[PDB]
């Protein structure tokens, strides 16, 4: 039964729109070999909130904020596992998906920057 302790991790690896995945994150992508070696069911905070803003078909313009990301794995369907945001609700300790990020008039930028820190989170913050 191995243990570790918390550390933060880097990202070194710049991630782009055009590599982002509609609401999946990839550790190989980022080349982070601490989140793959991570536990399964580990929540990870960004220290970098992702905005993501969308428009209704009804006209409406809906804006959300997200700042938290889950590995799902262990499930028959998924081979390996992946990484998809949300929004983690440390008071209620519950965790909730989040919307794709879809860019159609807005132009291409780095979301990922090299020098973000992200934490691992194993219990309540």
């Amino acid at each position: 039964t191995p243990e570790e302790t918390t550390a933060p991790i880097m990202t070194q690896g710049s991630l782009y729109n055009d590599s982002l995945s509609t609401n999946d994150f990839k550790s190989i992508l980022l080349g982070s070999t601490p989140l793959d070696i991570a536990p399964d069911g580990a929540v990870f905070q960004l220290d970098r909130p992702l905005s993501i803003d969308y428009s209704l078909g009804t006209g409406d313009v809906d804006r959300a904020v997200y700042w938290h990301l889950k590995k799902f794995a262990g499930n028959a369907g998924t081979p390996a596992g992946w990484f998809r945001w949300g929004i983690w609700d440390n008071f209620n300790k519950t965790f909730t998906d989040g919307v794709a990020y879809y860019s159609d008039e807005q132009p291409r930028q780095i979301l990922l920057p090299v020098g973000t820190v992200c934490t691992r989170v194993d219990s309540e913050n």
